[PDB]
Protein backbone atom coordinates (compact mmCIF):
# COMPACT_ATOMS: atom_id res chain seq x y z
CA UNK A 1 0.00 0.00 0.00
CA UNK A 2 1.49 3.06 -1.18
CA UNK A 3 0.19 6.36 -0.25
CA UNK A 4 -2.59 7.17 -1.52
CA UNK A 5 -3.89 10.42 -2.90
CA UNK A 6 -6.79 10.53 0.05
CA UNK A 7 -3.44 10.02 2.51
CA UNK A 8 -1.20 12.34 0.71
CA UNK A 9 -3.66 15.04 1.38
CA UNK A 10 -4.46 14.47 4.71
CA UNK A 11 -0.81 14.56 6.08
CA UNK A 12 -1.47 18.06 4.93
CA UNK A 13 -4.91 18.70 6.65
CA UNK A 14 -7.04 18.51 3.74
CA UNK A 15 -9.00 15.71 1.67
CA UNK A 16 -8.59 14.38 -1.64
CA UNK A 17 -11.74 12.95 -2.79
CA UNK A 18 -14.22 12.18 -5.64
CA UNK A 19 -17.60 12.22 -6.33
CA UNK A 20 -19.87 9.48 -7.24
CA UNK A 21 -23.59 8.23 -8.30
CA UNK A 22 -25.74 5.27 -7.52
CA UNK A 23 -25.60 3.03 -11.02
CA UNK A 24 -21.29 2.73 -10.49
CA UNK A 25 -21.58 1.47 -7.01
CA UNK A 26 -22.09 -2.16 -8.75
CA UNK A 27 -18.73 -1.67 -10.71
CA UNK A 28 -16.64 -3.84 -7.92
CA UNK A 29 -13.60 -2.47 -9.28
CA UNK A 30 -14.57 0.72 -9.65
CA UNK A 31 -16.28 1.22 -5.92
CA UNK A 32 -12.76 -0.93 -4.59
CA UNK A 33 -10.66 2.70 -5.62
CA UNK A 34 -13.57 4.61 -4.66
CA UNK A 35 -13.28 3.84 -1.41
CA UNK A 36 -9.70 3.34 -0.56
CA UNK A 37 -8.06 6.32 -2.76
CA UNK A 38 -9.65 8.77 -1.61
CA UNK A 39 -10.75 10.35 2.13
CA UNK A 40 -14.14 12.37 1.19
CA UNK A 41 -16.88 11.72 -1.42
CA UNK A 42 -19.75 13.83 -2.94
CA UNK A 43 -22.98 12.59 -3.74
CA UNK A 44 -23.21 13.58 -7.41
CA UNK A 45 -27.00 13.33 -8.32
CA UNK A 46 -29.20 11.51 -5.70
CA UNK A 47 -29.35 14.45 -2.86
CA UNK A 48 -30.71 16.53 -6.32
CA UNK A 49 -33.88 18.43 -6.02
CA UNK A 50 -35.63 15.71 -8.71
CA UNK A 51 -34.60 12.94 -6.57
CA UNK A 52 -35.19 14.54 -2.90
CA UNK A 53 -38.88 15.40 -3.42
CA UNK A 54 -40.13 14.39 -7.05
CA UNK A 55 -43.22 15.57 -5.56
CA UNK A 56 -44.51 18.52 -3.59
CA UNK A 57 -44.52 17.60 -0.26
CA UNK A 58 -43.00 14.04 -0.21
CA UNK A 59 -39.60 13.37 0.32
CA UNK A 60 -37.19 10.93 -0.74
CA UNK A 61 -33.40 10.61 0.86
CA UNK A 62 -33.28 6.35 -0.33
CA UNK A 63 -30.32 6.64 -3.34
CA UNK A 64 -28.60 9.60 -1.06
CA UNK A 65 -28.69 7.65 1.74
CA UNK A 66 -27.17 4.94 0.02
CA UNK A 67 -24.09 6.40 -0.98
CA UNK A 68 -23.38 8.90 2.72
CA UNK A 69 -23.31 5.20 4.19
CA UNK A 70 -20.90 3.94 2.18
CA UNK A 71 -18.45 6.36 2.58
CA UNK A 72 -19.16 6.44 6.42
CA UNK A 73 -18.27 2.51 5.76
CA UNK A 74 -14.95 3.72 4.17
CA UNK A 75 -14.69 6.40 7.23
CA UNK A 76 -14.72 9.06 4.17
CA UNK A 77 -16.24 12.65 5.02
CA UNK A 78 -18.96 13.42 2.72
CA UNK A 79 -20.12 16.70 1.01
CA UNK A 80 -23.90 17.24 0.12
CA UNK A 81 -24.87 18.44 -3.10
CA UNK A 82 -27.03 20.50 -3.86
CA UNK A 83 -29.74 22.28 -2.36
CA UNK A 84 -31.12 25.22 -4.54
CA UNK A 85 -30.14 24.80 -8.17
CA UNK A 86 -31.86 25.66 -11.54
CA UNK A 87 -31.19 22.20 -12.95
CA UNK A 88 -32.58 18.64 -12.22
CA UNK A 89 -35.42 20.42 -11.03
CA UNK A 90 -38.53 18.40 -10.99
CA UNK A 91 -41.53 19.98 -13.29
CA UNK A 92 -43.72 20.72 -10.09
CA UNK A 93 -41.40 23.26 -8.90
CA UNK A 94 -42.24 25.79 -11.50
CA UNK A 95 -45.82 25.31 -11.44
CA UNK A 96 -45.37 26.44 -7.74
CA UNK A 97 -47.29 30.46 -7.46
CA UNK A 98 -44.64 32.71 -7.39
CA UNK A 99 -45.83 33.84 -3.96
CA UNK A 100 -44.83 30.40 -2.35
CA UNK A 101 -42.00 29.77 -3.80
CA UNK A 102 -39.86 31.22 -1.18
CA UNK A 103 -41.22 28.85 1.34
CA UNK A 104 -41.05 26.14 -0.84
CA UNK A 105 -37.68 26.29 -1.04
CA UNK A 106 -36.98 27.22 2.47
CA UNK A 107 -39.07 23.42 3.54
CA UNK A 108 -36.97 22.02 0.65
CA UNK A 109 -34.01 22.52 2.43
CA UNK A 110 -34.91 22.49 5.86
CA UNK A 111 -36.18 18.76 5.53
CA UNK A 112 -33.08 17.84 3.32
CA UNK A 113 -30.36 19.61 5.82
CA UNK A 114 -32.37 18.41 8.82
CA UNK A 115 -32.43 14.56 7.42
CA UNK A 116 -28.58 14.48 6.87
CA UNK A 117 -27.73 16.51 10.31
CA UNK A 118 -24.56 15.46 11.38
CA UNK A 119 -23.47 13.57 8.56
CA UNK A 120 -22.18 15.69 6.52
CA UNK A 121 -18.70 18.34 6.53
CA UNK A 122 -20.56 20.47 3.77
CA UNK A 123 -23.51 21.59 2.01
CA UNK A 124 -23.58 23.14 -1.35
CA UNK A 125 -26.55 25.16 -0.82
CA UNK A 126 -26.52 27.16 -3.80
CA UNK A 127 -25.13 26.36 -6.88
CA UNK A 128 -24.60 28.23 -10.49
CA UNK A 129 -26.50 31.28 -9.34
CA UNK A 130 -24.55 33.68 -11.74
CA UNK A 131 -23.81 34.29 -15.66
CA UNK A 132 -20.77 35.05 -17.13
CA UNK A 133 -21.01 38.38 -16.62
CA UNK A 134 -21.49 38.41 -13.51
CA UNK A 135 -25.03 38.76 -13.31
CA UNK A 136 -27.66 36.80 -11.97
CA UNK A 137 -29.05 34.17 -13.41
CA UNK A 138 -32.32 34.06 -14.66
CA UNK A 139 -33.93 31.14 -12.73
CA UNK A 140 -36.97 30.42 -11.46
CA UNK A 141 -35.85 31.46 -7.94
CA UNK A 142 -34.38 34.74 -8.98
CA UNK A 143 -37.15 35.43 -11.24
CA UNK A 144 -40.27 34.66 -8.73
CA UNK A 145 -38.11 35.51 -5.09
CA UNK A 146 -35.97 37.78 -6.19
CA UNK A 147 -31.98 38.47 -5.06
CA UNK A 148 -32.82 37.90 -1.52
CA UNK A 149 -33.52 34.06 -2.65
CA UNK A 150 -29.44 32.75 -2.14
CA UNK A 151 -28.99 35.03 1.15
CA UNK A 152 -32.41 33.49 2.17
CA UNK A 153 -31.26 29.71 1.18
CA UNK A 154 -28.42 30.00 3.26
CA UNK A 155 -30.30 31.18 6.35
CA UNK A 156 -33.27 28.48 6.08
CA UNK A 157 -29.69 25.65 5.94
CA UNK A 158 -27.89 27.24 8.96
CA UNK A 159 -31.15 26.95 10.73
CA UNK A 160 -31.64 23.41 10.23
CA UNK A 161 -27.82 22.25 11.12
CA UNK A 162 -25.57 25.00 12.96
CA UNK A 163 -21.93 22.90 12.38
CA UNK A 164 -22.29 21.83 8.80
CA UNK A 165 -19.94 24.05 6.42
CA UNK A 166 -22.73 25.95 4.12
CA UNK A 167 -20.99 26.78 0.69
CA UNK A 168 -21.75 28.53 -2.47
CA UNK A 169 -21.03 26.70 -5.64
CA UNK A 170 -20.57 27.55 -9.29
CA UNK A 171 -18.53 27.06 -12.33
CA UNK A 172 -16.17 29.44 -14.31
CA UNK A 173 -15.01 31.33 -11.11
CA UNK A 174 -11.28 29.47 -10.76
CA UNK A 175 -9.45 32.60 -12.13
CA UNK A 176 -9.98 36.66 -11.14
CA UNK A 177 -12.85 37.67 -13.53
CA UNK A 178 -16.56 39.02 -13.94
CA UNK A 179 -18.11 35.88 -12.52
CA UNK A 180 -15.69 35.30 -10.01
CA UNK A 181 -15.82 39.12 -8.76
CA UNK A 182 -19.41 38.82 -8.75
CA UNK A 183 -19.16 36.10 -6.08
CA UNK A 184 -16.56 37.84 -4.10
CA UNK A 185 -18.96 41.12 -3.94
CA UNK A 186 -21.98 38.64 -2.63
CA UNK A 187 -19.96 36.95 -0.32
CA UNK A 188 -18.51 40.30 1.08
CA UNK A 189 -21.94 41.30 1.32
CA UNK A 190 -23.27 38.60 3.01
CA UNK A 191 -20.11 38.75 5.60
CA UNK A 192 -21.38 42.35 6.92
CA UNK A 193 -25.03 41.30 6.84
CA UNK A 194 -24.79 38.59 8.98
CA UNK A 195 -25.66 35.89 6.07
CA UNK A 196 -24.21 32.78 7.05
CA UNK A 197 -21.65 31.71 4.57
CA UNK A 198 -18.45 29.15 6.03
CA UNK A 199 -17.14 28.62 1.95
CA UNK A 200 -17.24 28.85 -1.85
CA UNK A 201 -16.83 25.83 -4.02
CA UNK A 202 -14.71 26.42 -7.40
CA UNK A 203 -16.02 23.75 -9.27
CA UNK A 204 -12.94 23.70 -11.53
CA UNK A 205 -14.14 22.07 -14.83
CA UNK A 206 -11.37 22.92 -16.45
CA UNK A 207 -9.77 22.64 -20.18
CA UNK A 208 -6.66 21.49 -20.61
CA UNK A 209 -4.17 23.97 -21.50
CA UNK A 210 -6.38 26.90 -20.21
CA UNK A 211 -5.79 26.69 -16.27
CA UNK A 212 -6.64 30.42 -15.00
CA UNK A 213 -2.94 31.55 -14.32
CA UNK A 214 -5.07 34.05 -11.40
CA UNK A 215 -6.30 30.99 -9.52
CA UNK A 216 -4.20 31.28 -6.53
CA UNK A 217 -4.42 34.86 -5.86
CA UNK A 218 -8.22 33.76 -6.23
CA UNK A 219 -8.41 31.47 -4.12
CA UNK A 220 -6.26 33.49 -1.46
CA UNK A 221 -8.59 36.41 -1.75
CA UNK A 222 -11.58 34.41 -0.84
CA UNK A 223 -9.98 33.18 1.74
CA UNK A 224 -8.84 36.76 3.26
CA UNK A 225 -12.61 37.45 3.24
CA UNK A 226 -13.17 34.79 5.92
CA UNK A 227 -14.24 32.01 3.94
CA UNK A 228 -12.56 28.68 3.42
CA UNK A 229 -12.67 27.46 -0.78
CA UNK A 230 -12.81 24.09 -1.53
CA UNK A 231 -12.71 22.35 -5.66
CA UNK A 232 -15.37 20.44 -5.48
CA UNK A 233 -15.77 19.44 -9.24
CA UNK A 234 -12.18 18.58 -10.50
CA UNK A 235 -11.57 17.84 -13.92
CA UNK A 236 -9.68 18.60 -17.14
CA UNK A 237 -11.20 18.19 -20.09
CA UNK A 238 -9.14 17.49 -23.89
CA UNK A 239 -10.39 17.59 -27.59
CA UNK A 240 -10.42 13.73 -28.37
CA UNK A 241 -8.09 11.55 -29.10
CA UNK A 242 -5.69 11.17 -26.21
CA UNK A 243 -1.87 11.94 -26.79
CA UNK A 244 1.49 11.92 -24.88
CA UNK A 245 1.39 15.59 -25.55
CA UNK A 246 -2.30 16.10 -24.26
CA UNK A 247 -1.76 13.76 -21.27
CA UNK A 248 1.24 15.55 -20.42
CA UNK A 249 -0.71 19.41 -20.22
CA UNK A 250 -3.25 18.15 -18.75
CA UNK A 251 -0.69 16.15 -15.90
CA UNK A 252 1.16 19.45 -15.34
CA UNK A 253 -2.40 21.41 -15.33
CA UNK A 254 -3.87 19.20 -12.67
CA UNK A 255 -0.13 19.27 -10.60
CA UNK A 256 -0.51 23.43 -10.82
CA UNK A 257 -4.12 23.49 -9.71
CA UNK A 258 -3.52 21.04 -6.66
CA UNK A 259 0.06 22.94 -6.19
CA UNK A 260 -2.40 26.37 -5.94
CA UNK A 261 -4.55 24.91 -3.28
CA UNK A 262 -2.11 23.70 -1.07
CA UNK A 263 -0.54 27.53 -0.84
CA UNK A 264 -3.71 28.48 0.74
CA UNK A 265 -4.49 27.44 4.04
CA UNK A 266 -8.24 27.97 3.80
CA UNK A 267 -8.15 25.55 0.95
CA UNK A 268 -9.92 22.61 2.78
CA UNK A 269 -9.10 19.74 0.01
CA UNK A 270 -10.05 19.04 -4.16
CA UNK A 271 -12.84 16.51 -5.28
CA UNK A 272 -12.94 14.99 -8.51
CA UNK A 273 -15.69 14.63 -10.45
CA UNK A 274 -15.48 11.19 -10.31
CA UNK A 275 -12.36 9.86 -10.75
CA UNK A 276 -11.99 7.59 -14.19
CA UNK A 277 -12.62 8.34 -17.39
CA UNK A 278 -15.59 5.49 -17.72
CA UNK A 279 -18.11 7.57 -15.92
CA UNK A 280 -17.05 11.34 -16.35
CA UNK A 281 -20.32 13.59 -17.63
CA UNK A 282 -17.72 15.17 -19.94
CA UNK A 283 -18.05 13.26 -23.19
CA UNK A 284 -22.04 13.47 -23.06
CA UNK A 285 -22.13 17.53 -22.39
CA UNK A 286 -19.02 18.12 -24.46
CA UNK A 287 -18.94 16.67 -27.70
CA UNK A 288 -15.81 15.62 -29.01
CA UNK A 289 -14.02 16.30 -25.42
CA UNK A 290 -12.82 13.59 -22.87
CA UNK A 291 -10.20 11.99 -20.62
CA UNK A 292 -10.53 14.41 -18.30
CA UNK A 293 -9.69 12.49 -15.21
CA UNK A 294 -6.65 10.72 -13.28
CA UNK A 295 -7.79 7.45 -14.52
CA UNK A 296 -9.15 6.34 -17.62
CA UNK A 297 -11.40 3.97 -18.65
CA UNK A 298 -9.68 1.07 -17.80
CA UNK A 299 -8.57 2.10 -14.73
CA UNK A 300 -4.76 2.67 -15.11
CA UNK A 301 -3.23 5.63 -13.65
CA UNK A 302 -2.37 8.62 -15.92
CA UNK A 303 0.46 10.84 -16.06
CA UNK A 304 -1.84 13.19 -14.54
CA UNK A 305 -2.11 11.19 -11.27
CA UNK A 306 1.64 11.16 -10.95
CA UNK A 307 1.39 14.94 -10.82
CA UNK A 308 -1.41 15.26 -8.27
CA UNK A 309 0.52 12.83 -6.39
CA UNK A 310 4.21 14.43 -6.45
CA UNK A 311 2.49 17.80 -5.72
CA UNK A 312 0.48 16.42 -2.91
CA UNK A 313 3.86 15.20 -2.27
ZN1 LIG B 1 -37.50 6.30 -3.93
ZN1 LIG C 1 -28.24 4.67 6.52
ZN1 LIG D 1 -41.84 20.88 6.04
ZN1 LIG E 1 -12.08 42.01 -11.38
ZN1 LIG F 1 -5.57 2.89 -20.86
Amino acid sequence: DTATLGELAEAKGRYFGSATDNPELPDTQYTQILGSEFSQITVGNTMKWQYTEPSRGRFDYTAAEEIVDLAESNGQSVRGHTLVWHNQLPSWVDDVPAGELLGVMRDHITHEVDHFKGRLIHWDVVNEAFEEDGSRRQSVFQQKIGDSYIAEAFKAARAADPDVKLYYNDYNIEGIGPKSDAVYEMVKSFKAQGIPIDGVGMQAHLIAGQVPASLQENIRRFADLGVDVALTELDIRMTLPRTAAKDAQQATDYGAVVEACLVVSRCVGITVWDYTDKYSWVPSVFPGQGAALPWDEDFAKKPAYHAIAAALN
